[PDB]
């Protein structure tokens, strides 16, 4: 089912959508990609009545925004006015798939108003940003500039349209609060993509989710010198016609930290066109060549029985669950050894870290694999030419005479290059702090040294995968498509971008019910594991018990036949439509309709989601 | 040196060029390609003042001509007039590289005037076409239509421009004669691409060139029922301000048959951009695979010492010198056998003949080569995988164990497919008349049966080379580029299109001083054989002595080292600029200037060629 | 589950398997491929105690058999014996995936015995071959030669092994009957791959399957001058410890024509390794380019909504159900027109027929597509170079200036080549008899002229697909992988080789419950259509009603979303393991065990199939 026909009974009444985010036209997070990929559907629903309001940055305009003249006289008039009133407001087209119009506000250009604005802010919300907080002061400037733009756009518009302003973090929350305080006619959505407290409370506290009700949010933000940022976020959530979260776990966090249950959850959709079995085969061949190089001299395990697990994303050890994955990898190593399995699990940790360079053993192993591959290819081409020559003369090859002295010299050189005594390095790079690295510390603590006995090899690649890289000449998407199972046992993950992209790429993944993507899949798929989606229970299980469940998931994945693994990959391939904005734009549409009805009930009435996007038991299981 | 700067002192005075040929926009010979490829330079020199006058044909307009409206009022007015006066004149753009404008005259549409025109013709030139000659009557219609168009274009043109009409055979010669008879102001060129008598006199008479002075052209044309066509050609040559031939041999023939020495020779140029060592290597590999298939079971000669000679073009046995080439191939076979050379010469005869289908042995040999190639590739990929696996475990391959039972079964099947007792067929096809085929008759008479003792194998391919063909999936140009030596010992060849294209493709070729291309190269290259151009002397040597000289050429080519052959191919690659219209358009320009000066000496004065296009001894020989 | 572990409790007791078929080492049918692909598993179970007894042919030995010396002294002794007794017996290795040993018998070399042998036959089975039947007389020679070889191999073998002789047609049936008549210790399997009567009765009779009980087999064979061949087949089936059929439909035919229910059905397995979505995509791109050429000037339908149905195999119009497929294609054309669908169905008929050459319009359309493709590629490379040049100078392309006069000339030439008034030809070739062709006659009768209004285009390709072909440079397997749905509504099909290979290639197929493959899938898959296997009911429905059901199948396939079609293709991809000899060799193993137990109950006891090979869904 399409997006244009969703809530088609709703008439926007020539309303104008101002989507306000600090990340509009400047990549400072993952919300930039959310806005970029959602712009297509949003502009389809709103045409040119859709404006992304961002902060002006020289890089963003240089690279992403073509500066334009306002299409309508109202926009041009407001832009000229506030440009003459001491602000520096740019208008342009964001050079992305949607081609949306962007109002960019130079917050620095209008810093002169800061003291009169933040004081004004204190006169309306009792929120006073400390001077030393650059981001909070910039948020106040951006919010006051956005509210100025909205007021001067409604004032300088004869038709006086219905304005839906959709703010996306506490950085835009100030403008939201000012829209409500000035009382100008704006239907307001507030989407929080991550509760501000949530990050600190997960990182610091031993347990954060089960203690959500037992948190003094005011006090907790107070000890961390971010009380003003917390108050800005909570006022935006409070001063919003519609409050939205990207996830149901973020919805719980916002309920217990922003003291407002989201009126709707708007999961982060994706442009699935951007992203399976033959492509997976090529990527798996490339991973297999890398593993051949990395384990040169130690290729004593069957590679056709080798499984490629990966955990990727930002190098947040506990938030991304790399600790849980490593514990489960040690337990699965024990399981595969005691069960005497011929299965091998190479688990990749693609988590960027400060690295000096590629480890010498890693680069040497890649060189050794290249040499053996070239030697085998040269000897194979010589053998093929000689064999074709022999068969052309009706002669059966005499294999003893097929290879000459030069072939044996090349092959003996290759074999000499093969010998190694040291085990393959756990990490592919030179860590600036090997002792303090959580992944390497955990690996050396649990006993995963890529030994021959270890059925689980661990390859920590503390750097993003790039095609230009010498070690792995593969970008992240192709490597992932070559893997068997993404493992993202995240503890704190308001939305799982890495597991979501893994799923869109058709790779079975392990997420958690503590992650937004994991909750979204758990509530959209009847039997997620059937579809390649393992939802680890991290809310209601201890870290040790969650490690046990992850080991169970990894072991059951290892114990699948190749036929079962293929069936499961086909199902996860089917799952990609859930994560497309063509479905997840429904929730943004309904949030905007809800806000319009709340702010303008006389003009709009809202009639309350996953219809056509439910995945029951696969018919074939 | 470029063409725009040639005779740049000449000012055309807004003259208009009408190039008249029966082959304008209808491929009925090789002059079609001459006009097509010359149109680019002609339009560069004349812009839109250049018109190709052809006969209208439904196929030509359907495929090649976009019908247009006359760009100038004069053209539109004349077209409308003569379209209202009982003719059917189309105007359009010929969809070729030059994009020239074409005036197409439907000769059938104006056949009503035939009797009053041919009678009128008899009133001006005493030439009366017999009714039964379809081509001669069509030529009279086309000539009268062209002269009508020229008269009505000069009449319906206020400026009264200087019209250069360049007619290209006796088919346009009638219009030329009428232009001169009506005395309308037209500077006329007549190019003859082949004397009409020349064809019959070469085909019938035992010796034609040495008897040129001893020919009664009137009587000779009389016995052949083509006296009117001969008179049309001779009147066109006589009634032309400039008379032109494509070759100096054609110039001699025209002097002794049309009784006029050409005022200039205009060699057939070529669009050399359309067409060397790596491309030659790929084509030679493809020819080698074909020869492996064709000689399956008989591949007892060194293929790295095998030379690929070819003769191509129309299947005219004596005119193309296939008899001389076959005699020289028998003599070269004797030379290579008595000298005990390991050199092999596979001579290809690409001369289309009525063929039922591919010979069974030929298609079977190609299938056998495909099977052996696939078997060798499969066993080679298995060997390469096993060898890479063995070298990855630091193990040297045990060649006895490398190939399995299935590899040996596949290879034994291949070897079984290899066995054959019959020698490889001389012809690749099923000739409808094997007994009457001159090439096959000569091959069986001289003893070239593709036996093992024969150092010269002969492959007659009595059909054009096509990529779509199953036997050879190669077009003519790629096959030729894979060959070592084109052999075109033509007796009658007003221009050598096949040797010229062979040279442009950078292949050393044997032509004759009886061919236009051979004469052109002989007069443009100081040492033609140094440049890969062997000029057989067929004017002043008997057929037997010319066969001896061709055997000497073939043997000296065979006796070149690979280094000498490479040097010679580099030089023939250099020769391509002689055959480009960027040089050979000079002669057409000078012919048009000469005609303008002759017809309008008051307005134009002509100042009398190969400067910058003479090739002395290569600096390196 | 594997084949080595199937009935592993059974011990062969150093038994020797002689698999006797006229098609051993000489391709004279589809049983040749059955034996060739089954040889691997059979030799895995029997090692070198497995012999494929065939008729010697010069071509077969030249191409497929490496002549060898008998590995065992018993084999060498028997070979030398019967080579010295006026017969010519070759021993070798068949150069196939299994590398089995073949005892090839030159029946011509031993024709001297024919008259006495066929006398002996009449003295033992009352079967007398008429002199004029070359195949039946060769069958008698081959059977007597096989029984001679078996008797001399058991006699010239001190251990006296347990010999399992598995004969495969009525051509080997004579040898089977003689094995039983001489009473020599041979455990005999008879597999019939197609009842001899059934082939004649499917066509000649008004309707064959519903009249099986109402057939006088003796009389019916008599009218067709094949009574001796019928009696040979029926005696082989009768004189067999185990009787086997390749299908349950063949089992019914054998019950009602050979008067013996098969003791087991041994479906024709296949070497599935020899044969899905990216490969399908490439093949579908090739088919789409062919359709672009074929329908040049008439490409007014969405090709992303175009479905490629095909029917392939031997050009038996009624047996292969091409009539039913064409009727259903006309009905589906009506359905897609009245429903105003943008779906297009190009149905290919890959059924070889006597063709003079490629039709002029067809070759011209392929040339036009090649020219347009080359023109588009040339203009695209020029545009790409100019666009890269413009972007390298920081300049946005001026699209008006991007294409030059030469580009427009090339494109205008291409467009000129595009125009055509005649509709795309229904057939790609020049039929030697257009009026006599059943497919073309039916197409012109039902109104499928590849018109613009027709939502169903029909391309009859009356020739095998070859890569060497100029028209379609794709072999049969790649073309099929590019198709959406194989349609094999066969009436007579003892085993569906074409639908089976279709399924192994991961392409959904329509078969019938009158086909062996269709019955096999219907009894192995709970919901066959879910797996891309549509079983048309042709036993219990009239030809018109079967046409209606086929139209329903085709229409429901057309009405699947691309998601549903992908799911269905994934399931049919799963189905390939059912058709592998790794599973279907189980039935041959159990038939051989059953025959061993029947002939040697003292030495062997048989303990009775699809376990691990049933598909719930």
């Amino acid at each position: 089912p399409g997006l244009e026909d969703w809530e088609d009974e709703f008439d926007l009444e020539n309303a104008v959508l101002f989507e306000v985010a600090w990340e509009v036209a400047n990549k400072v997070g993952g919300i930039y990609t959310v806005l970029q990929t959602k712009a297509k559907v949003t502009g389809d629903e709103w045409g040119d009545n859709y404006f992304l309001v961002g902060p002006y940055t020289e890089q963003g305009v240089r690279t992403q925004v073509e500066l334009l003249e306002a299409p309508t006289p109202a926009l041009k008039r407001t832009l000229d006015s506030m440009n003459s009133k001491g602000c520096k407001v740019y208008f342009g087209r964001w050079l992305i798939e949607g081609g949306p119009l962007v109002v960019l506000l130079d917050v620095g250009a209008s810093a002169w108003a800061l003291e009169r604005w933040k004081g004004e802010l204190w006169d309306t919300c009792n929120i006073g940003v400390p001077w030393y907080d650059r981001e909070a002061n910039d948020a106040v400037l951006f919010g006051f500039l956005t509210t100025w733009f909205l007021g001067e756009f409604l004032a300088q518009s004869e038709e006086k349209p219905h304005v839906v302003a959709h703010f996306h973090e506490w950085l835009a929350g100030v403008g939201l609060c000012l829209c409500r305080a000035r009382r100008l006619p704006v239907a307001t959505i507030f989407t929080t993509h991550a509760t501000l407290l949530g990050r600190y409370l997960c990182a610091g506290a031993v347990d954060f989710y089960n203690n959500l009700e037992n948190f003094n949010v005011d006090k907790e933000a107070g000890e961390r010198q971010i009380y003003h940022r917390y108050c800005m976020e909570r006022a935006a959530a409070h001063c919003a016609h519609v409050f939205t979260t990207v996830s149901q776990i973020t919805a719980i966090e916002a309920q217990h930290l922003l003291k407002r249950k989201p009126d709707i959850v708007t999961p982060n959709g994706l442009n699935v066109k951007k992203f399976f079995q033959n492509l997976h085969a090529q990527s798996k061949a490339r991973i297999q060549e890398f593993v051949r190089g990395h384990f040169y001299g130690h290729l004593d395990f069957n590679l056709d029985k080798t499984l490629y697990f990966f955990i990727a994303g930002r190098y947040e050890f506990s938030n991304k669950g790399a600790d849980v994955f490593l514990e489960a990898l040690a337990r699965l190593n024990y399981l595969l050894r005691v069960n005497g399995s011929e299965q091998t699990v190479v688990a990749f940790f693609i988590m960027p870290a400060r690295t000096n360079n590629f480890n010498v053993e890693t680069l040497k192993g890649q060189a050794v694999r290249k040499q053996l591959w070239d030697t085998a290819n040269t000897v194979k081409e010589k053998f093929g030419r000689k064999l074709y020559e022999s068969l052309l003369v009706g002669s059966l090859p005499d294999m003893n005479k097929m290879l000459d002295k030069e072939d044996f010299t090349m092959m003996k050189r290759a074999i000499f290059a093969t010998q190694r005594q040291s085990f393959p390095p756990v990490c592919t790079h030179n860590m600036l702090d090997d002792s303090s690295d959580p992944i390497l510390t955990t690996i050396r603590r649990i006993g995963l040294f890529n030994s021959s006995a270890d059925r689980v090899k661990v390859i920590f690649h503390p750097e993003f995968l790039s095609s230009t890289s010498p070690l792995l000449p593969v970008d992240y998407e192709e490597f992932v498509r070559g893997c068997h199972l993404g493992v993202f046992p995240s503890y704190y993950e308001p939305w799982g971008y890495t597991p979501a992209e893994c799923t869109v790429m058709g790779i079975p993944s392990i997420s958690t019910n503590l992650s937004g993507f994991g909750c979204f899949m758990e509530e959209h798929i009847a039997d997620p594991s059937a579809y390649g989606i393992y939802i680890l229970d991290r809310r209601f299980r201890s870290l040790d018990d969650s490690c046990s469940q992850l080991t169970s998931f990894l072991y059951s994945f290892c114990q699948q036949s190749r036929r079962q693994r293929i069936i499961q990959r086909n199902r996860t391939e089917r799952l990609s439509d859930l994560l497309d904005w063509k479905y997840l734009g429904r929730y943004y549409m309904s949030a905007r309709h809800m806000a319009l009805s709340k702010a303008f009930p006389e003009h709009f009435t809202y009639e309350p989601a996953a219809q056509g996007y439910r995945y029951p038991r696969p018919a074939s299981v």
